């Protein structure tokens, strides 16, 4: 059972779990956010930005946009796990066990010890306290888990409003009727499935014209030989021809009507 | 799961009416800005401060749609306050550490007041002595008669305002029910062929672009058709995507009413 | 689902029969309403007013009308507040702390003059010692008999005003059953042939307008004849749009019946 | 029940348990390593490279941007199990158990005795502790399984740090935009699986060409029958015409275009 | 089957240089049973035998039987050492064998109470729980290092054997002149060469005995399937014993014109 | 059950026992011993050889070979059921209970009766021994139940070496490539499959003609109809020709050809 | 083959049976002199009665018979015999031996027997303590499994030793039976004029033409009787299938008494000018 892998037990013991807990949520949630990164295919053509031009030609500002929308969109996979892990309570109450002031605790008369405070409210979480003190047990552990629900109610409020002021700002300021927008947002989604699509069927086209010439035939399926009979291949597109569609690209128009990505301003010569 | 948005009350005074404040308004606001998003009236209201630049147009126009805009998102917010206040559980945590101990009923006073509001903080979370049970009883139904009653009195004051914006509604606008109502079927209808048609005027422009590059475009036994039947020669000019997007309030033509701004486009 | 909506008493004298009133009545009050709205018949009615702005038509030829539209809403309120009766449960939580303790019998005079009404107040929420169980039962059971004896008497009331109605409404009206079983079935019927109409006439103007931006319009199967069959032109003006919403009472040309305003704008 | 077979056993003894912690949890280890590379394509032909040439003329700058990938698909496998032996902490807290110090355990006063600290801190693992320690052992059993715990996390993100650095300079230091690189990462396996394919069509029919000649016929399935009439063979590849598809390969353009395989340039003549 | 795995199951004689003897046999002969079928198995080890049998002269020299005898074991040897290595992993054979070997002065987990009059007969009965009660902690104390001996060693074992497969395949494809892709054309062709000819081989053979039993009872009966077989497939005589006789034996790829034969068959399909 | 009756049950008693544990093993050993013979093809082909000579006219040497046959096909069952018994240790302490030394007992001290030592030693097997020497009877089972164990094995492993070292000589001392083996017997077992189906289908239309020519008719299911057109009989075979395929064969060429069987022998003519 | 599996059902009827009775009904008398008599009935009563069944039941038997009585000479020959005494032998005697020995190894049966006959001299482990007048008739109650306690020390022995012997004369007749099967087999084929393919032909044969020839008679019985009423009545009423058959099956009419005498008895496989005759029915068809 992976969950029992992934289970979050805290070490009761002070100045230790703090530790624990910031390493048991917070590196997920880095391996989380590296995902949406290396994913997202527009870090990748701002990287081969960088690449190409080898002088820092391109301002940063124009590009600042897109910047915003590989963390924007990446930013989902911390916030849904940093979320979940403080509704849930068992990260924080464990992390902030340790630093409860005992001359502020409620619910009971001034009975608590203090010969070795931290030590005790430090095993709160994992329950090894005595029953003694169970009323001060449980007061932490409900008063704890109160400020993790309450930050995780007010993280998730703080991301709504974020993202009401992304959108809203960013219909405001582009330059195209949203209504063209959608169009565009149609499009970009639409080459992708198509030249995807076409990667393939014009690579294992070469990939048959290259095995005939070696063994004399090449072994297909019902469907492949439609793959060589309609689409036949010729040679390979020049490596500058490549260059050409690879980067990022902000609605460069063209004599008055709209270019919607780099390869339809390449389709155009 | 259900698990993780439960209501967990803390038992503390001062703190836990901030708790319920939370857990009750911050997944209102999110439900909230969550409906003014989805809902496409709005984007072309804000589109309509854009292209402007200006503020010609006057806000009594406005206010009829704007109406329109807040209304039907914030039945998700109703919807959400009233089942936690019907629910109750939000109300009582809310209110326990206000209940004045003098009013206290069904009992005998015997109710401590060395420390009233802490002990009237743990009432929601039966950490209580079973001598007071009693009072927390009785506050346990006091305290949920109040979010019930809230509840239902919040619910009939929406409900004649459907019934009070909607008579207003038909009260108001110059074109009769029957004709409003052709209107609401064309908006329907013109949105779903834009839409439906948007796809496919991508596509073709999409095939036109990477066959250009490989010299052939792969696509399945449909999409064929899609080239087919549907070619192009270019693309559509930015002023002419931006004179189809806004609002519009029933401009008459020459006798000949227009129901969108696309129609309006349409008589040119 | 059934936990939100249920019925728990607060069992708090001056306090519990707000509670019985809400509980119930408000629910009732909603039903009330939302029959107004989804009955067309009211906006016809309502913009009635809208066109003539002068009171053109008087109250008698207009108060017919007015009788059916409220009776066909008034199903919902008449079929939740008599089951709550049967149940009893509202009047058990309402007027509980106004039972008059003088009436009390088949028991000793046990119960404390002190706090009359307070202990009367926690019957429901069965709060209550066992030597006043039999002071609880005794009124719990008179409670429940009249209750159900208003709750009864109520299902007689609504038998007998549907009976005399319609053979009311039948002496009153100048046509036969069978005249009035055609007419209203046209009403009926040519309703929803309207409505398919305007459908097909909604999208076909929709779908127009797009191909005058796009160049092509994405149809299905079905939708590519409905082009073909029905092309239009332009639209209807709102003067002949106005001229069938509305009230009509069975208007007669040269002998001719006519059972709409659209019959009526048939013959010009 | 054959993973009950390979279950942890902890042998509770001073000074022998790391080795078993070490011997029951690196040897997996080792044994997922080396079949990472034994089943990885890219490195035989990296064998087969400096075979051939029999001299090893070639520098170290091609071989080590290969000889990382090498690794690099295949090294995920020890990662991904020796970061779940950490996780669930058994593997840490019995290898190390010998070597908490007695003077700093917590959560109980002085108890801990001195005669053999180290032999009855070795058996924690075991739960054979006198009931008058056993606040001693879930203090050790607990703050070990953090240490493990940690160190799991932690390496989790060393590798999750290592993978987007590789992933940039990847993508940073070659000379090709990614968007190439996908249809030249398209290539390698589409002409793979086609040669694979082909070469077992064709190794039967040379087959069914030789039984024939020691029969008089050959018996093949309806389906098959279709292969020999359909692909007919007339003899066998020569050896160093099958020398030239197998290697490495490092983008050599012709005439101003690309070869994405050894075996593409070999097509065009060369 | 519950019974037959109860037949095979461990049963340990607690008792002293009597239980090595039987965990010896009771891993090791399951290990010879083993290893004799995967020899037998191994179609490779029979033209091995033939290739000694018709030369009568001992032509090859080590080289060319040492490359084959290598597979021959390899192929084989898989099978004993998946059974030793489970068996060393469970640890039930090694403490039966070692039980009584442990020196009682290396004991631990208790004072010097360890009866010392006949050592070896008491640890001898350690596996099979035969034990006195003041004696349950040293008991389960050498229940565990001598388990512990084991499971290192078999896991030790595992890493040995990981890394001979390695080398072996390492050192095969870099000492091979072949390159490593035309070998796996060559593992391709052994195996389909191999099931066409014993699938052609009962079709030849099932004709031959149609046609001898015609002659007898003056008719065959046949299935429905079968009767496609007699007029598809026709034969006229049999294979003399000299060309059965150029087809078994070890091939080692001597190549023809510059062009490969990849098999005996292959060779004298060429009449070489 | 069947399992319940022939269960093992050791009679207690000296110099008793051991005659009832070898035939509660031989006699389950013999029986199955003869179906191995009984059922198989080849010994009586052998016998039938015998009967047409009369004179011992062929050499025992080359038939000897044929006499390893039927004996190691048969000797499948025996040991099967030998080695079972033994593993089970069942029949062996049975067999060996009341010859166990005293002198060499262990695992107690020495407490063990000479005044009937045989007839204790006997009633070991049965728990009806001494509660006092409970712990001898555990030691003596367990020692004998070790020896039962080692000889299982050790035949096993013999009978292991044997089968490699008859199938090592086999094909080393054969005229024979493996391969033509290969051929030879996948021929020898088509032809009997094709031999017997044909019998069935030569009785069968046979039959129908003394019926039919005795009621004038014959009744027939669906396909008897086209087994009598199909194969149509002319009359019967003589009984010497018969003779000649049957009894053993070994390799013999003709022409530089080989006959796998005297069928294909008097198939050539 | 068919003939394994139709053994192998009646093998496993009478074990159940067997089973079923060693529950039911088996109450041994313990009675001096009486479960002797009692034991004995207990094993030859089922096994003689059960091959009384098999001989009447066996078809083969009636046609020995036949031939006795119509050649009242015995000139059947010694090979012909062997075959049919081997084979209602094999199929018939099969019975009374598994009962035989199931109820010899089960031993309940035998425990009563020599119950009787055991020495109290012969008892071990204890001094024999036995009267000399009662000590066969407290010997006849062991069985019971009602004997005192304090004889039950002597009672296990003996009703162990006595059920060491019915396991051990069990085994032993199994060898006798198995050692005879294979002796009679190899004197089959040794004393048979013909080979063993000849024999599997013949016997082969033999099913077939019995199998035809009672399909054929239910038949030409149903045939027969059918034209017969059509002479009664004018006409005949039949469903499709025996319709089928008066079209297709002319009525040869009565076949002569010596033609079916001739067709019953056994087989002298009298080879007609070297082309042999497999039984008297294909004698009669090739002679005429």
């Amino acid at each position: 059972e992976l969950f029992s892998v992934v289970a979050f037990h805290c070490p009761c013991s002070p100045a230790r779990n703090y530790l624990y807990g910031l390493a048991a949520i917070g590196v997920p949630a880095l391996v989380l956010f590296i995902i949406g990164i290396i994913l997202n295919n527009h870090t990748w053509n701002l990287v081969a930005e960088c690449q190409h031009r080898r002088t820092k030609n391109c301002s940063a500002a124009p590009t600042f946009l897109l910047l915003s929308s590989i963390l924007g969109r990446a930013a989902v996979a911390p916030v849904t796990w940093s979320v979940i892990s403080l509704l849930r309570g068992e990260a924080y109450v464990c992390a902030l066990s340790e630093f409860v002031d005992p001359s502020s605790l409620t619910a009971r008369e001034e009975h608590f010890p203090s010969a070795h405070a931290t030590e005790i409210l430090a095993r709160f979480p994992c329950k090894e306290n005595p029953d003694n003190l169970s009323d001060f047990r449980e007061e932490v552990s409900r008063r704890l888990r109160y400020e993790s629900q309450l930050f995780g109610w007010l993280l998730i409020g703080v991301v709504a409003i974020l993202v009401f002021l992304t959108k809203c700002l960013k219909h405001y300021c582009s330059p195209l009727s949203y209504r063209q927008e959608a169009y565009w947002a149609q499009y970009r989604a639409n080459e992708d499935q198509l030249f995807q699509r076409t990667a393939e069927v014009h690579s294992r086209v070469l990939a048959a014209n290259n095995v005939r010439r070696f063994f004399g035939f090449v072994a297909l399926n019902k469907d492949d030989e439609e793959l060589i009979a309609n689409f036949p291949v010729e040679g390979t597109q020049p490596r500058p021809q490549w260059n050409a569609i690879t980067g990022v690209y902000l609605y460069r128009e063209n004599q008055g009507l709209p270019l919607y990505s780099r390869l339809h301003k390449w389709a155009q010569g």
